[PDB]
């Protein structure tokens, strides 16, 4: 499913990732446009073998199950397969855990080099709340 920008601005809120750890919505919505164009069923490889998935790009080898990421580990007990649903549930509650890991959102590299400083509140303006 891809996501209207104020739609899944709604949807986090509703999850509760507004303000989580410190992280206004907007931070969460520009990291989600970056890292998958608002799409849930999008998908990377990484160099190491690890795959990112979901609206989020969580990565295989720390925090979800794919079976195919060799020494990895699946903190936050989820098949990566969902993080790719319609429901973005698994990847909330997922990426609550990542950004509590202590470096904040920095752990989305998207995030710390195109939206870390910026006016992020800009990503949902006009998005009725
Ligand atoms: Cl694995
Ligand atoms: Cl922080
Ligand atoms: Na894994
Ligand atoms: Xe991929
Ligand atoms: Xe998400
Ligand atoms: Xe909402």
């Amino acid at each position: 499913k891809v996501f209207g920008r104020c739609e899944l601005a709604a949807a986090m809120k509703r999850h509760g990732l507004d303000n989580y750890r410190g992280y206004s919505l907007g931070n969460w919505v520009c990291a989600a446009k970056f890292e998958s164009n608002f799409n849930t069923q999008a998908t990377n490889r990484n160099t190491d073998g690890s795959t990112d998935y979901g609206i989020l790009q969580i990565n295989s080898r720390w925090w979800c199950n794919d079976g195919r990421t060799p020494g990895s580990r699946n903190l936050c007990n989820i098949p990566c397969s969902a993080l790719l649903s319609s429901d973005i549930t698994a990847s909330v509650n997922c990426a609550k855990k990542i950004v509590s890991d202590g470096n904040g959102m920095n752990a989305w590299v998207a995030w710390r080099n195109r939206c870390k400083g910026t006016d992020v509140q800009a990503w949902i303006r006009g998005c009725r709340l």
